[PDB]
This record gives structure tokens, C-alpha cells and sequence, in this order.
């Protein structure tokens, strides 16, 4: 793998809404970022409070097991479009985390930045979005962390995009994978 500026890269949280997430989702992946090469050196633009570059290898190192998996729109992007993906991620740095997962842009979560990124830099939808109440909110641990955060008032009705959701956009490929499933 050559990492390149808007490869979407995957990994397991270490944070405890980790497994909630993974549950809600049915998926293995609790956090996202994109890829952004700044001086030809590989860092992961992420929504963690605040939006931030950090470094790959620091990136990668604080995921679960070190496990990730890297996507691209397939074909790759051309320099033009990696230049407009990483302009268009400057104006969500410094923005903070979103604790609420709402869809307004006054703070970001990971998921959210990614796909924010992508629809106003080349009008691309890289992944579904869906209602709140339509993940699966049957596990009672992932009922437990939505007491937890939200108390009753749960938005329900909020739009979010989950990691999962961005992994199985049309567009995309798979690049990089290291991620034993033994």
C-alpha cells in the first residue's frame, strides 16, 4: 500500500462507546479517518476532539490489536481531486467532538467528517446514511450506553452515518489490510 490523500482508513476503538458502536452497526469498525498526505508524509485527518491530523504510525498504533483496513475510490483519485479533498478538510479542523452524533456541522464525529469531506470536495455520497433508530438497538449493552449519554432524550430521528455505512460505499475499493480475522 502507497498511502494516498483521501484513502478511508478503519479500525477498532479503545474507547468504551467502542463496542456499543460495533453492535448498533454490525461492524468490526469503531473509528474512521482520511488520509491526507502534507509534504509527501502519511497523516489521518479524524474527528476525535478536536478534527486533527495525526501521524500514521501513531494512528494506526492506538487501534485495538494495531488492526486497520484502508479503502479508495476505486481507480484511484486523480491530484486534482486529492487537492480538493484536502482544502475542503481544512474547514472542519479544530471543530469538536460530536457526543451527540447530530448531523448539524457545529461539532464533528468520525464518520460525519469523512463523509462531510467527500460530499463538498467532489460531490461524491460515500456511504447510506440512515435514522438513529434504525441500527440495531436491541443489545442491552448498547441500550445501557445510550441511557448513559443521552438519558430519554435519544434522537431517534437524528440522520448518521456509521463507519460501516462509509466501508460499503459503491465507490470504494479495498487497499491496505491488516486485520487477521483468527
Amino acid at each position: 500500500w502507497q498511502p494516498q490523500t483521501g484513502d478511508i482508513i478503519f479500525q477498532i476503538s479503545r474507547s468504551s462507546q467502542s463496542k456499543a458502536i460495533q453492535l448498533a452497526t454490525h461492524s468490526d469498525y469503531s473509528h474512521t479517518g482520511m488520509l491526507v498526505m502534507r509534504n509527501k508524509k502519511p497523516y489521518v485527518f479524524e474527528a476525535v476532539g478536536p478534527v486533527k491530523y495525526t501521524p500514521l504510525k501513531q494512528w494506526i498504533a492506538h487501534g485495538e490489536k494495531g488492526k486497520y483496513v484502508v479503502r479508495r475510490v476505486e481507480g484511484g483519485l486523480s491530484v486534482e481531486q486529492q487537492q480538493k479533498l484536502a482544502q475542503t478538510a481544512k474547514r472542519y479542523l479544530g471543530k469538536p467532538y460530536d457526543f451527540s452524533f447530530s448531523w448539524s456541522d457545529d461539532r464533528q464525529y468520525c464518520s460525519e467528517v469523512v463523509w462531510k469531506v467527500y460530499q463538498n470536495a467532489l460531490g461524491m455520497r460515500v456511504g447510506e446514511q440512515q435514522k438513529l433508530k434504525e441500527f440495531d438497538l436491541s443489545n442491552p449493552l448498547v441500550q445501557a450506553k445510550l441511557k448513559e449519554r443521552y438519558g430519554k432524550n435519544i434522537p431517534l430521528e437524528e440522520t448518521v452515518v456509521s463507519p460501516q455505512a462509509v466501508f460499503d460505499a459503491p465507490q470504494l475499493t479495498t487497499v491496505a489490510k491488516e486485520w487477521p480475522l483468527f
